[PDB]
């Protein structure tokens, strides 16, 4: 496998953090023009710079589930596994949203359950619209705010199974969240 997970890489909830991604869906990934033109030899530093060139959300779409850029560099992140500062900026970045929404669901993906509750409540109070790819390959818009009640609430975004997520309660009684 050319596309295996950096060497230096942990593992996340148990697994190889690409294996969060259906395997189907990886394989159409690496087959993808973007992935071969566009993520080839990305560090974590420089996944910034593919970032602030997306255009909308989303997972795969149409009958024969092709990947969206932003579910590329989703999982060349997980690929890489980028430090946490860098997930951290994406995230408090005010330039651009598409980096905001990439680091959240990476966050979503990879953090511990304290950091996805820090981290992505506080952009419930971002109310922008942002550009979102159906399954169905049309374009919709959404708040930034409700992809993050998504991330917090759903089971699944952009075609993703998010990991287990403690639910805020039993944190607050842990003396790990304010209530």
């Amino acid at each position: 496998m050319a596309n295996r997970t950096v060497k230096d890489a942990h593992s996340i909830h148990g697994t190889n953090p690409q294996y969060l991604v259906e395997k189907i869906i990886r394989t159409r990934i690496y087959e993808s023009k973007y992935w071969k033109e566009e993520c080839f030899g990305l560090t974590a530093e420089l996944v910034v710079d593919k970032a602030m060139e997306l255009r909308f959300v989303g997972g795969v779409y149409g009958g024969n589930i092709k990947p969206t850029p932003f579910l590329c560099l989703t999982l060349k992140m997980l690929q890489i596994q980028p430090e946490k500062d860098i997930i951290v900026e994406f995230i408090k970045n005010e330039d651009f949203k598409y980096v905001r929404m990439l680091g959240a669901l990476y966050m979503r993906l990879t953090g511990t359950a304290i950091d996805c509750y820090k981290y992505l409540e506080p952009l419930y109070n971002d109310y922008r619209k942002i550009k979102s790819q159906n399954r169905n390959g049309e374009f919709e818009l959404m708040h930034v705010d409700e992809f993050i009640d998504e991330l917090l609430h759903s089971e699944r975004v952009c075609d993703i199974i998010l990991p287990r997520l403690q639910k805020r309660y039993v944190l607050e009684e842990a003396e790990q969240l304010e209530p």
